[PDB]
DNA sequence: ACGCGCATGGATC
DNA sequence: GATCCATGCGCGT
């Protein structure tokens, strides 16, 4: 009566008789499997331009979202389509923006074009204070040391749990749970004279380290190991102390480090007047400029810089969403907020390769692979090759927006993904040119060949018309202006 | 589970004998199983010297560094300390050693430490100390006085280990001070009785449980090995103690025991690394004679493929959900001890609910739908775009920020 | 330098677990007590000697598994010594029982098994000589290494299920059944495949029914958890425990 | 193995010369063969100065440390005792 | 450059790699690391920068298969190898 | 004579 | 190739 059910276990008894499908049935298809308020339509068959394909929205974003195609498919243009049309879904009675809350990770500068009302946090303006990291990161960044380090990394968590205690303006209670993982505010320039000063320890014939400070002489206990974070000490004690002399090449690595003007946005100056509030309130857009879509670009930072700033946003999102779900669960209420993040090119963070440069970043978007569909921080892949993306991260996306893809590899992992009954629709893979793709899992009805959307606001990722700027003049590149801007760079 | 604590005989009303512990880690089973106790990590008072010397090493110690003046003096301390706690005949005293399980003061072995930081000796190179009752010989008779604070050394020139424990010292009171470790290593860790901690473990207690959840979401990564290892080698010798004393009694009471190990591949994976060898001999220990002693492993693990080749083949029923990885699949058909037709792509296939269950509990292996839990762990799947599709909500940063602070 | 290795032996010395190999019994018997006990030639003669290595623990099952069978095959190597110095008719042949011989004797040259290895290795390519055979009974055919099972010249196949393990055995079979790869799953209770010298050809067969069969004391798992809460079970255990 | 063992050459009464051992784990054999020997952890006493270089290692040593100098005083105590 | 301007690239640079196989080759040793990911970046995120490259090898399977995944366009001469 | 500071060296990662 | 630690030797207060 109108109602499509799937299956295709239903027998006809011989002899039917076929008629083509009608237009309503073939809009029914693709519809009646979703409910009526869950339907998300972006796309259109190829088939049938006249027929929307709409893929169920409550589980196309929870279960995270995998796109994938050769380049120059199309990915950026759909990935773009998804948020517009996400962005403009929102409910009657109210004019303003929506709950949407997505996160784009940039690299080319394409999605400033495709959301112009939009934040952009480029490096140089974004503010990630080195207070924030989880001990876990706090070593791997300021250790260089990976292996036989035990009484400088014992010097650098001692210095770091003290100085958070310092700077902690309330109540005494939680004053006593900080620890080295818990984000409390410490300052770095400090913890340097710490350990300097520990690099300066001399002590008397009890073996208790003695120092001497404007105020006098004090013995370094737990309560006046505070007062070596002041350049303005002096040590007086006959011998040398337990870490004389053995601290020169650890504070030469921390200094070089927090220094090192690539570590600007994480290590500079800007992280001290920066607090908790206000650094959540810019990678959400929860601050003055309100926005569903936040942007970074780290288009042409070095890997390195590039890989911290990946590893540090994406756990910092999930533990914003992990302590979410304890506030919720102790109080019962409904007002979350769910959170998307856009990987775009994840072969360069989060790739299948097992190197340990590889591996701060891997983890932080394998921890919201499987675990962040439980505290709505999902994630959106975009690759080039399905088969260069780890398996602990891309086997977990539940839904899949297939591009062109002509490599025999790239093809069969595809494949065995996908079961027999249906995985004749693998074959057109090769043939889809710019624009359509397919989309299987368990937002949609069945698995089709879809045409995306065109984007009236695009990326700017505009193909380059290669023999049409071939033909022209010997065109005078400015090198200056290039190679100023490089050196800067 | 929960069909396993409803199965009951037509005698009474009330608690089976059912007795399940979970290595819950993902904090999934407190709403599946409301009547349950749920130890977190503050509920949990998991005592240090229960472990044996692989753990303490792994507690307090670190790699070596040609250091083994420091951790000599670490495990003469606590070897000794143990004797002295030891209320019991004189010989059991002499086989007390460092892997002994019995009590000893974690704070006596730091003043132990502390005193032998700053030991002096005589002309005769002897370590003479003062103390209340009178002056003493450092040696194994007079060594267990130095476990008191107030104690002042007299000698005439620095001991061999004075000033050499400096840096020894100040790495272990970042461990009992640290508040990571509070149930491994904090005050009420000190007074529990052995007793008492397995009789909190198997629910037992004041509060009796079928089913035990062993929450250990917030403990630290780098000691989660130990506190698996330390658990199930705790429920495997009360099974094993629990047949040492039924050949003697000769009488059918018996405690059966099932552990549920979820994520198992994490505290058994098939790599040789030595981070998490403590926990994989302690489920390698069950899983090959636990049998016998009634103690049963249910590994449930969403990735098989770390899991362990020896730990995962003492298994005989085998409950095989939806396996999109290849990798998993090819683990899984190879030691799975039946197969069925076109089983490659019906992993993959298999839908929400469906398994493949065989084993020798089951003759025919068959597809089965596992039937709707009526009380279920709680589905944590956020509804998404009717979620976006409202206003712009005003989220509470301030309250976010301050359980983030105190974690 | 040497306090852990002292204290990791202590550990094994008092180890009650380790009675039965470090205890002071061990020290007071001979090397012939133990030969007596192995094959039952002490104050009981029996014709089977059951070694029930349920109770050993698993790090030193290895290690028991091929102390015994080392005795018993230089028990055969030197029982030859004697034949061609005396010709006597007479001769002492022993049959050893590998149950579970997958574990004995993996696909690895591991150190954890490789002492265990050599031992049965060593029986299965000299024992035919020196009067010391072994049987290997194992529910994983596929993780018995292929140079220990190819030893083997008598087969009995029984129903085996796991497609990994009916193409190990029938690569290493001596002959072939028509439609063997459908004939392994479909064998019924008692139903065995028995090929090799002793046989004349491949046949399908019924082995007949133990009058005494081999029964063991599994812990019905089901039927006790439909019993009581047990509570004065559990003050028992933890007081043996303490004390022991 | 009960028919090998049931069978003899019809000129005695008694045991006959078959010598069988089972490495049982399951401990289903008693009630295979109720008239045999049964050697489990309490009753069997293998002597440990039995093992050669390679058990004795397993049974002390740990693989995992593998550290040059706890293996060479071994060799020196065992050897010359 | 032209971003800010509001312009596209103005220059196209096409870079020829006559016998790939000698420095971007299948296989996956540490030596050919460093000449592998270089041309990896013309082939992977090179088209919207004006920087792409050609591909002359002389066998099709010993070319590493992300660069050539990415090359769109293939000309095939005479191949006996099946 | 005891102490402190400077070496040379060892082990382990 | 670090770190961390031990051991030895020469010297001043
Ligand atoms: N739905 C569409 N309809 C028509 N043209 C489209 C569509 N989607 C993308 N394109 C075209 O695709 C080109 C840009 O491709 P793009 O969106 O950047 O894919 P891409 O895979 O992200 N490129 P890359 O980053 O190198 O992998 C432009 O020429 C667009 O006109
Ligand atoms: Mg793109």
């Amino acid at each position: 009566n109108g109602k499509f059910y799937r299956g295709g276990d239903s027998l006809a008894l011989p002899p039917k008789k076929v008629e083509p499908a009608k237009l309503d049935e073939i809009i029914s298809i693709y519809s009646d499997s979703i409910d009526i308020n869950d339907r998300f339509t972006f796309s259109s068959l190829s088939l049938n331009t006249k027929v929307s394909v709409p893929v169920n929205g409550n589980r196309f974003f929870n279960k995270h979202i995998a796109i994938v195609g050769s380049t120059g498919s199309g990915k950026s243009h759909t990935v773009a389509k998804i948020l517009q049309k996400a962005v403009d879904e929102k409910q009657e009675g109210y004019k303003g923006l929506n709950n949407s809350h997505i996160i784009i990770f940039d690299i080319h500068s394409e999605y400033e074009n495709a959301f112009p009302n939009s934040n952009v946090l480029n490096v140089d303006t974004l503010t990630l204070p080195y207070w924030l990291l989880n001990g876990d990161e706090l070593e791997e960044l300021f250790l260089d040391t990976e292996a036989n380090d035990h009484n400088q990394r014992n010097v650098f968590r001692q210095a770091i749990t003290l100085n958070k205690k310092i700077h902690f303006q309330g109540d005494p209670a939680t004053k006593e749970i900080i620890s080295f993982h818990s984000p409390y505010y410490f300052d770095i320039n400090e913890v340097i004279n710490y350990i300097n000063n520990r690099n300066n320890e001399r002590k008397n014939k009890d073996n208790e380290h003695i120092w001497s400070d404007e105020e006098g002489n004090f013995k370094f206990d737990n309560e006046n190991a505070h007062r070596l974070f002041k350049e303005n000490v002096t040590p007086d004690g006959s011998s040398a102390g337990a870490l004389n002399g053995k601290l020169l090449n650890f504070v030469d690595r921390l200094q070089s480090k927090i220094f090192d003007k690539r570590l600007d946005f994480i290590l500079g100056e800007g992280s001290k007047s920066v607090t908790f509030k206000e650094t959540l309130e810019t990678l959400i857009s929860y601050g003055k400029d309100k926005s569903n879509i936040t942007i970074l670009d780290v288009s042409g930072v070095p890997f390195e810089v590039l890989s911290i700033c990946v590893s540090l946003i994406s756990r910092l999102i999930f533990e914003f969403g992990y302590h979410s779900k304890k506030i919720k669960r102790k109080s019962n209420e409904n007002q979350d907020i769910p959170i998307l993040i856009v990987y775009e090119e994840a072969h360069k963070y989060a790739p299948k390769s097992d190197l340990s440069k590889y591996r701060t970043s891997k983890e932080a978007i394998e921890r919201i692979a499987k675990e962040g569909r439980k505290y709505g921080v999902t994630l959106l892949l975009a690759s080039q090759r399905p088969s260069e993306i780890s398996e602990t991260i891309f086997s977990q996306c539940n839904t899949f927006i297939s591009m062109r893809l002509t490599n025999p590899d790239d093809q069969n992992y595809v494949k065995r993904l996908l079961p027999d009954t249906v995985g004749d629709i693998t074959n057109l893979l090769p043939s889809l040119k710019e624009g359509e793709a397919l989309i299987m899992g368990d937002s949609i009805s069945i698995p089709s060949i879809v045409k995306i959307e065109k984007c009236t606001i695009p990326p700017s990722s505009i193909d380059i018309k290669y023999l049409d700027e071939w033909r022209k003049e010997w065109v005078d590149s400015e090198f200056d202006k290039i190679i100023e801007q490089w050196s800067k760079s």
